[PDB]
């Protein structure tokens, strides 16, 4: 095939540090974008109405933990709510994660659609106007961009339809954001759920994986400007068979060793479902694998990093300084698990706390 | 593989039934769903300042054009404007298409947008939120929508990419626009610019359809729903060799007995920069191959169809009743036309267009 | 893409006029080309012993029927040994062929062969050295071949490897004939066996002849020089619900107007384990539907054209007169067949040979 | 998709081994499986006999040096002859290979063919029979074999056909190999036959690989089991621009690190027709690339370690002294190389390169 240049050295040194930034050593990515209506549960959730300034407020409450978050955060995805929203303080969100040193990102995609003639499954949209809007949000803060896809395994999905479109969908909004100078982090979040064993899951994640790499060099992605944000290949939620740390680990490790090429800049895993110390201990454990990882392997956590914040927040504005704790605790617990430093207070923090499936009332 | 019914019998029904109502023998479709833009820049021609106004009166007054035209028009692509406009007498215009006849269709795609890393080719966006669009338009009196990919011949395109990306793209927006009963005409439109011969033309054009059907069949797309509207296998428009309308026919019609599958209801071929005349001959010429054709091949001309009405009403509504019949008599040209039965034979006599390229003017 | 022909007019020529000759109205296929191992089975089954000879005189039972029989057979399948025998004439069988006026055709695949990493399935080989002996046999007066990929239904078959692979050995099988003067016949057997319904075995059979030609469009195979050798839409063997011929044959033709382009000369069905009159009344439904068919709907029979020969013959060279009147009676019963004009002796009448599974069923 | 392990842990676990062991630190592979086409006109060009003795001879020469080459070489590729040759101490080379350390490897490919319709593109044949000779090839001691796919750069090549073939066969023969014990080394030959400069012979060897590792994906390939034996990125031989060895470096580490998952053992360079020194050279400065590379660079070299091995052979029995030394000074210089620590050589001389051409040396 001919060449064609699709972005000059100039776009590509951007894109690539922009890229670095994000996933320096210790380094991982706050995922505050939930949108005003999977927040709204979280806010039911303690009790605190939907209302704009409870959200704008909680969104602060995040951003303003003190300066120990700075070596934790190298990036946040934001939501277009909270991008434009302002700290008490009259510095806009985007300014106030600036001088903190980590980069603000954007959720681009509008939500799932069905796909027709599959088992319930689906695609996502967003593409219309993105090239516009990319353009404006960079302008406005932004240098990094999120875009979610979901896949879910089964008796018959994922079906080569969904794999093949998915991908596609992921390599057009990458070619989007590469072009108005804004990182693409990938999401092909296959879910969890179902009683699927590991290796299942493992075969599905190699699968959809090695769909998305030939997305992405059909539409010249230039790769060392993305970054891959993969659910671990972790045992199906109802799965009757016990796992440890450590298998989890290996299999997300070598089903990211055979899909992913060097030249990715960086995996950030997401929580499945994860609680926040299991998330770490994992993370951990990925990070201590013996096998050669070419790229840096951190999170992109939002449960995982607020579960313990929104709880205590609660609300009652005078718990702020307690809630913005325990999210610190957590962006340090897990800096240090992105580089295997991290002590579960001796080696199994989390432990299986009545798995209702594996002991015997799920036969 | 595992069957899932996109479409239940009752949706199938309705699907070919809109379909064979719209190319019923000797009918054709009407285009009128020029973008304010383009309908702009032909207003200019004949002198109408462009205002809402003098453009629902023009598609008023191909409309309302006698009921001579009503065994000629199975359909009318409508733009959304016009959908929602009402005729002098206070009618909404999907209202007088119906009661003379014609099907009511609209134009869905959002236009084209650059793709990176070719060489200036395309792709169409317009998927976001097709579902809840083509549901009102279904409430609205709409059954079918159009959906138009432009693929330019070059040096090296089409590409992988374009064809793929486009077929892709097809794919999904007859998809669900099926899913809300409306019936998809997809549009693979292959530029007639440069100086390709015949063949070349013949070669991309079974290149991008075979590509676009695979597509359709990948997607679940129920092919008796859907209609084709590609151009007539022509040579560019630099080509400085001479064609016979006998050719034409036949490159066009051999490349869609290679790659279009019987069930296709029918082809609706468009102008490609054609004068009205030669549209006419080279549709009637095409009908007359001697080769067998499994689906009714019929017209959807705008230009064609609308340059001799246009130019005839410079502005002044006294040259209604005048402007209104160059509109019946294409009607009825085509009409014939699409079934092989047009008097007007040979090539030209005395008619021609710009000789330059095949002369020596173009050495 | 620049247009490479593959083939020349006088080549493309060629191979149309001996496709046109073989599909020719009321003319079908004598499959007799089976392996010293499949013909072995057929000869113990009647007590007859496997030789040479007995191959030799068995195929000439059926080349030499009477005169009746020559407007019925349009060309004859030969296994590669046989196309080099004699008649007890002296004359070549290849000549004794010809005489009758059918075309003459050889299997040209090395049998099926295992996938790794799928539930059981297989591809084909055969394709080493193709040119080399295609062009022997074009010499030695056989201008068709034939090339079998086995495909089958189960609960996760067939898989897109599967699909995609032998689709892909097609296209290069066919690649090659063409290339040597040889029209090659596609056959993507949908194995039979299993109890899935019609509509799991239509469903299937779309999805393949779509990668079937969307492949053979890749590989710029000519498809007027081409002939399709499917299965007939039927249940599976083991499917409990009984089925009307009407069904079949709905399913078969839609199917295949769904998929197989007009341009395709001929689809010469097999009969997949059906008794003679099965076969016969099928295809005769098949012809009588309705619906649109834009190529010929004939036959190439092996067993549904020798159970009564072979049965009748039973070793004695006395018998060999019922024995070819045996073989007569079918080939005129198929030759009315596909032309959807045949004789009902049947209504539950073909001969009861055997039905099904394994239990107790050596060979 | 659905899971049916291809391999079982003891099978993966064996080939992984073999594979491991012969990119091993310090170690790489000598090309001895020159066809007898081949090896005849390197005889030629110093005036021999093309005799079997001689040809056994002369591989001898290289089978039996000294034991400083042991380190050197972990693997050498051999043609069929040699396999089932003996050395004068009644001992088959495959086991004088296996006793100095190196693993014995065995060309398998039976050479390529056209590909009609394309711009003299080719694929490879040599799958027939493939597992029988696995088999037994795998009982002769060889454990890892050899196909060579060629892949040609032009105005309009490769094409997606050229790719998706070629990729799609490494890939049968991969899955095949790995069926048998036997390691497969994918051989994705692109020439450097042409004019194009650095920057396209990159662009395209990432398509090309991208394409050969999705195929190897979707044939279930145990990719820990396999070697990647590709050219270095270099401008054609008819390039007009000179670049340095660290420009043919970064395109080729930039290329691989795109395309190559770090679950690839290794990748084995080849001479692509440079000078002895050249060869070391660069593959030195590939190692010296201060960019990740997470598999075994190393090289798989034919005329590079034998060109002046050869002319210091000449045509009689005793220079073999001479002939010796400068296979163990190449692979010496090569070992070295693979590793970041080759000494760049100087020149001032005549060294011993190709055969003769236009320049005369007496007579």
């Amino acid at each position: 095939p001919h060449s064609h240049p699709a972005l000059t050295p100039e776009q590509k040194k951007e894109l690539s540090d922009i890229a670095h930034r994000i996933v320096a050593p210790g380094k991982g990515i706050l995922a505050a974008d939930e949108s005003t209506g999977s927040i709204a549960k979280r806010l039911q959730s303690i009790g605190t109405e939907n209302t704009e300034e409870n959200r704008r407020f909680y969104r602060q409450l995040l951003l303003t933990a003190d300066d120990r978050v700075n070596p934790c955060i190298g990036g946040v995805i934001l939501f277009h709510e909270t991008l434009y929203q302002k700290a008490d303080d009259g510095r806009p969100f985007p300014q106030v994660i600036k001088s903190k040193g980590g980069v603000v990102g954007i959720k681009v995609d509008k939500g799932v659609v069905p796909l027709a003639g599959t088992n319930g499954e689906t695609t996502t949209q967003g593409l219309d106007g993105l090239s516009e809007r990319c353009a404006q949000y960079k302008k406005d803060g932004a240098d990094f961009a999120k875009w979610r896809c979901v896949l879910k395994i089964g008796e018959h999905t994922p079906s080569a339809l969904a794999i093949m479109e998915n991908a596609n969908v992921l390599a057009r909004y990458a070619s989007i954001c590469q072009q108005n100078g804004i990182v693409p982090i990938v999401e092909p979040e296959i879910l969890p759920d179902g009683d699927h064993d590991l290796k299942r899951c493992q075969y599905v994640t190699e699968k959809v994986l090695a769909a998305v790499y030939k997305a992405l060099s059909d539409h010249h992605i230039y790769l060392e400007g993305t970054l891959l944000m993969p659910n671990m290949v972790t045992p199906g939620h109802a799965c009757t068979q016990k796992y440890s740390h450590e298998e989890i680990a290996m299999a997300t490790v070598t089903a990211l060793r055979r899909t992913v090429p060097p030249a990715v800049t960086g995996v950030t895993f997401l929580s499945g479902g994860q609680s926040e110390e299991e998330a770490s201990i994992n993370l951990n454990a990925i990070n201590k694998c013996p096998l050669l990882k070419p790229w840096a392997l951190t999170f992109s956590y939002g449960r995982a990093l607020q579960a313990s914040a929104l709880k205590a927040w609660g609300g009652k504005k005078e718990n702020l300084k307690a809630a913005q704790e325990e999210y610190v605790k957590r962006a340090l617990a897990n800096s240090l698990a992105c580089q295997g430093k991290y002590t579960p207070s001796g080696q199994a923090g989390a432990a299986a706390s009545e798995s209702l499936f594996i002991s015997n009332h799920a036969y």
